[PDB]
């Protein structure tokens, strides 16, 4: 009955994040309770003909959380989740949410290596997959984990074959019998992210510190219900989902319209077809859909805003992104450790076509230091370290490692090179291995 262990901030920071309103200690499913009780016909996801109002998937993935309570499965247990870009991600993760079950997305592009690995580390009970992916077009890694004694207790199949249970089976109708269920405390576990050599680090998210930054996030990026926005990137990942990510939208009560991946022809129509505002992509795809923008203009131009993060955005690049796509520009800088800098809208043409942004909070702490770890002087390139309300305090189980990249005062040292602008933001200027 133990709930997952994580390094917790200490009670003099937690304290100071309730005081400033950052952490309310709500679950992340208050993004639906609220959207439900507000406007529960609006539309929440369009994935491919469907349309998901904020009623439907606060109904569908209550059915799913009472047949996995049914089935014993609650608070203390974990499950791996890997399905692609369609409107069941967000079923499950609000499902396992309001089950009490710590969840791990993995990539669908994954494979046996990653997810045998996650399954070592979390042991879960539950297996949420797709008969489409590589790894469960046979039986042949299922039946692996027997061999080990990692075999899950129920395994969920989307596309599934006869002899599968079907997730589609366990999301349309409850269960047959009550058993009651309810989410892990805001200031515990709620999730698994996962980091950006080896497999991806566990990083532990609470519900108070992940709700922070979507709602914050929300705000910095003008967020409305009339919000929607293009899902082209992976759903799991920390960009796509919180920064401000499908979280966000639903926190602002828009909608989140869904695409396979980033390929501009069919992105580019989906973008027409439901008046897409918004896109969220990294510096590789930019260039794939600058290359076709002018051609497709028409399509595309409902665009209001781009956030672009990732790799490296010259700003010979950057420009292009108003005068041919058409929309304005937002720069992200973030990690699934916690971080995330945004441009802000209102930000100059330098700082947006030039920098990375600033975080999220004023209480984001940020040191930029030197080969012996003194700070550099002001607008000197140096390592960034951090720490603030949605940064975490150690990967899950990595007592050694954590002592490697968290100095005394809990600062954590993501690798990233970095330097201040005189205007306040972050320039990102490389990494250090
Ligand atoms: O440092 C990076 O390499 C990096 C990769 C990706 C990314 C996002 C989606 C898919 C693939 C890569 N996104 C990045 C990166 C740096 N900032 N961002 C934006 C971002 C925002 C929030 N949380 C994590 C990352
Ligand atoms: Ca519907
Ligand atoms: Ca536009
Ligand atoms: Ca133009």
């Amino acid at each position: 009955k133990q709930l997952i262990e994580f390094v917790r901030w200490s009670p003099e920071r937690a304290q100071h994040y309730r005081n400033k309103g950052y952490w309310i200690d709500q679950p992340l499913t208050r993004i639906l309770t609220v959207g439900v009780q507000s406007h529960p016909h609006s539309l929440a996801i369009i994935c491919g003909e469907r349309q998901l109002s904020y009623i439907e998937l606060d109904r569908l993935s209550t059915n799913l959380a009472t047949r996995l309570a049914e089935k014993g499965l609650g608070k203390g247990d974990t499950a791996l989740v890997q399905l692609p870009n369609v409107a069941e991600f967000y079923i499950v993760f609000f499902a396992l949410l309001k089950a009490g079950v710590v969840v791990l997305n993995a990539l669908y592009s994954h494979r046996q290596y990653e997810l045998n690995a996650f399954i070592k580390q979390i042991q879960p009970k539950l297996l949420i997959g797709s008969r489409q992916h590589e790894v469960f077009s046979n039986n042949q890694f299922i039946d692996s984990l027997h061999d080990v004694n990692l075999s899950p207790e129920i395994i969920l199949m989307l596309n599934h074959q006869a002899t599968d249970f079907g997730l589609l089976d366990w999301i349309e109708t409850p269960a047959e019998t009550f058993v009651d269920f309810s989410s892990t405390p805001a200031d515990e576990v709620a999730f698994f992210q996962l980091s950006g050599t080896g497999t991806p680090k566990l990083i532990p998210r609470t519900h108070n510190d992940y709700d922070y930054s979507v709602r914050a996030s929300a705000e910095i990026c003008g967020l409305n219900s009339n919000t929607r926005l293009l899902c082209a990137l992976p759903a799991p990942h920390n960009f796509m989902l919180s920064s401000p990510g499908a979280l966000g939208v639903l926190h602002a009560g828009g909608c989140v319209v869904m695409a396979p991946n980033p390929e501009p022809l069919n992105c580019f129509s989906i973008i027409q077809r439901h008046q897409v505002n918004m896109a969220s992509l990294v510096p590789s795809a930019v260039i794939m859909w600058l290359e076709k923008a002018a051609q497709y203009k028409d399509q595309i131009q409902s665009l209001k805003l781009l956030q672009v993060g990732g790799a490296s955005f010259p700003e010979s690049l950057a420009r292009q992104v108003p005068e041919v796509l058409n929309c304005k520009l937002q720069q992200v800088f973030g990690m699934a450790e916690g971080l995330v800098n945004y441009t802000r809208l209102d930000d100059s043409d330098e700082q947006i076509f030039t920098t990375q942004g600033r975080p999220i909070s004023s209480d984001d702490e940020i040191k930029i230091v030197d080969e012996q770890y003194r700070e550099v002087p002001e607008g000197e390139i140096g390592m960034l370290a951090t720490r603030g309300p949605y940064t975490f305090c150690g990967y899950y189980q990595s007592p050694e490692h954590n002592s490697q990249v968290f100095d005394e005062d809990n600062y954590y040292y993501s690798g990233d090179l970095v330097q201040r602008t005189p205007d306040g933001n972050l320039r990102v200027v490389g990494r250090i291995k």
